[PDB]
Order: structure tokens, then sequence, then C-alpha cells
């Protein structure tokens, strides 16, 4: 189990991002990408791409949620990160989820 | 639907959406019917007329990635031989992804 979550699960995230040509890329962070998780770990994810804007954000959360995985998957935009410390984290700690 | 999660449905037509040479995706047998269970296989068959084997072959790679519990059949329309399956297949099939 990759980050502790099924390959399915994955690749219907996966899928998501790909129908969207913006993502540029998909960067895994927190408990999943630590290792630190448990199964009640929620998916944080950090999509790249300048863009991206509002409109597609809550179109793949909308797609992301109609997935009903049993995780919560908290979704961000890195352009739109305002806190450093959770930025610093991404860039030093963030896994490659997804390649355009 | 069929007993089936919803990130499962997704990510075996995001498979299908990978080929373009599929038209369709019918899902017939147990599912699609009601004497499917927890554990039933998933009985898929394909459309087209640019598919053959190496797709085929492919395909079914691709969805042995995914490790899902329940096995997956994936037949052909036009490689069908058995009439009474092709017959069940246009009597119950049931649309599962479109182009």
């Amino acid at each position: 189990h990759l980050y502790g979550l099924p390959s399915h699960a994955i690749e219907a995230l996966k899928c998501v991002f790909k129908e969207y040509s913006q993502i540029d890329n998909a960067i895994l962070y927190g408990s999943r990408a630590k290792g630190t998780y448990h199964q009640g770990s929620d998916i944080d994810m950090c999509l790249t791409g300048n863009l991206l804007g509002i409109t597609e954000l809550l179109a793949i959360e909308n797609k992301i949620d109609d997935l009903l995985l049993p995780w919560k998957v908290d979704i961000s935009l890195k352009h739109t990160i305002d806190n450093p410390d959770l930025l610093e984290h991404i860039e030093r700690a963030g896994i490659l989820f997804y390649t355009k």
C-alpha cells in the first residue's frame, strides 16, 4: 500500500488530475508522505499550475468527493498558499504524486 | 452501482478512457443483474473495431495494476464466438463506459 492507500484509489485520484491540463504537478504532503499516517489520516495534496483557478479547484474537489473515498482529501493550490510554514513543508517533504 | 464502490468504477473507466479504440464498455454477468454478491466477478465486454489482442492484453494488465479484489474478465465483442454469450450481452448488458 503506497502511502497506505490501495492502488485503485491512487489511480482514481491521478485520473481526476489527468482531466485537467493546467495541473503540471501533484504533490503529496503530510502524514502520507511522511509515513506517520494512520488509516484515518487525510490525503493532503498540493497542485502546481499557474492556470489553476477557483473554478478548477472546486471542480476537482467535486470529482474527488464523488469518488466517495474513506479518507478526506484536502486539495490545495501552491500559488495560493500564504502560510510559509506550510510551504516549507511542501517543498521539503513533498512527494511527486502526479506529473502532467 | 452494480455493488461496486464509486472509486473502483471510475478507476476501471480510467483505463477505458486511456484507449481511443474503445467505443463502449458493456458490463454483463452476475452484475447488471441481481445475482451478484460481494466477491462476484466483473464481466466487461468492450466494443470497438480497432481493438485487437495487443490492446486487450495491455488493458487487462493496466487493470491488474489496479489490484482490485474482484476478478475482471475482459472480452472483445468482435471476438465473441459463443452466440449465447453475445445474445446475453445485448440482452442484459448495461453501458459502463462511453467515449
